[PDB]
């Protein structure tokens, strides 16, 4: 499956990075900041497994991180302020 | 591997329990959207597993786990 090929994972990582920076652009609670930190840990893990050639684990890590991050984004409508 | 049938089946059973429990506490409207999305992605995982698309199923379940775990991290029993 092309979902876990190198180029797709790389682009997933780039997109996650932008999303994390986006969430860092607003005030988050300490608990939400802990979610961000966990997402960053899983980003780092995704990169590790990609670099070791384990695309399935890498893909799992990035999608988990995307879930963590997308939840935060959904809890903060951009028109919330 | 993390995406073998046995592992995905266990992931799906575990997530169902987590979601049923999250489903039945007081949630904000925004959190309800997240729970709905997690349930939808669990259903997608179930579907792709039936089709034998293990990578796709695995992506769906891990995404749903991330959505769900984020909520769990915002609802610590002992907040501190
Ligand atoms: O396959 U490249 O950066
Ligand atoms: O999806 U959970 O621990």
């Amino acid at each position: 499956n092309a979902l876990d090929c190198r180029e797709r994972i790389e682009k997933d990582l780039e997109d996650l990075e932008k999303e994390l920076m986006e969430m860092k652009s607003i005030k988050l609670s300490d608990d939400e900041e802990a979610v961000v930190e966990r997402a960053l840990n899983y980003r780092d893990d995704s990169v590790y497994y990609l670099e070791k050639g384990d695309h399935i684990t890498s893909f799992g890590c990035i999608t988990y991180a995307e879930g963590l991050t997308d939840s935060l984004r959904m809890l903060h409508r951009i028109i919330e302020g």
